[PDB]
């Protein structure tokens, strides 16, 4: 229970590797092609007029389980601002995921815009910059430019008594390893991160699961 932030905040820091990429690209998927070893996802979300998140998440394989497993540090949020005066609406509405090579870390970053809607009908932006780096030795694909198309709805648990948040999103992206070979079927997902928001400490656990072939993703997520 008792999430200091809101929960549509938390939603992008909390898979990639389960978008759809359609055969016309299945050379351009990093994400799936870092498995099983898997990828070290870092952003810095910037919430205009307002604070920022920084995020690093290990995102890999154990066994038969993808997991995401991140560090969230909050920073800089005023106290009556939209994100810890609580005045976000759970509707948001995000800009594709923009992404490029990234030559350097043998990965890709990635850039996008999500809208906040806000209680008094103004917009709370959060700015986000991605990178990601491969864990593992073995060949990932370095793509060309190109974008995801995201697409969520957040929702409730009528027998859950923990404070929690239901999540369906759909995924698609558009413009060797054999890592994508662990994703033919359905991928039971856990997620698991520890945050820090302007000193106060939090945890949030998901689990779920992932099937890429339609770029389904179903989680429940409860704080703790």
């Amino acid at each position: 229970g008792k999430l200091p932030v809101p929960w549509p905040t938390l939603v992008t820091t909390l898979v990639q590797c389960f978008s759809r990429y359609p055969d016309h690209m299945k050379r351009h998927d990093f994400f799936k092609s870092a498995m099983p070893e898997g990828y070290v996802q870092e952003r810095t979300i910037s919430f205009k007029d307002d604070g920022k998140y920084k995020t690093r998440a290990v995102v890999k394989f154990e066994g038969d389980t993808l997991v995401n497993r991140i560090e969230l540090k909050g920073t800089d949020f005023k106290e009556d601002g939209n994100i810890l005066g609580h005045k976000l609406e759970y509707n948001f509405n995000s800009d594709n995921v923009y992404i490029t090579a990234d030559k350097q870390k043998n990965g890709i970053k990635a850039n996008f815009t999500v809208r906040h809607n806000v209680e008094d009908g103004s917009v709370q932006l959060a700015d986000h910059y991605q990178q990601n780096t491969p864990i593992g030795d073995g060949p990932v694909l370095l793509p060309d430019n190109h974008y995801l198309s995201t697409q969520t709805v957040l929702s409730k648990d009528p027998n859950e008594k923990r404070d929690h948040m239901v999540l369906l999103e759909f995924v698609t992206a558009a413009g060797a390893s054999q890592g994508e070979e662990l994703f033919t079927g359905v991928v039971p997902i856990l997620v698991e991160l520890d945050g820090d928001v302007n000193g106060h400490k939090f945890s949030v656990r998901g689990e779920g699961e992932g099937d890429a072939t339609i770029g389904k993703l179903t989680l429940k997520f409860i704080s703790t």
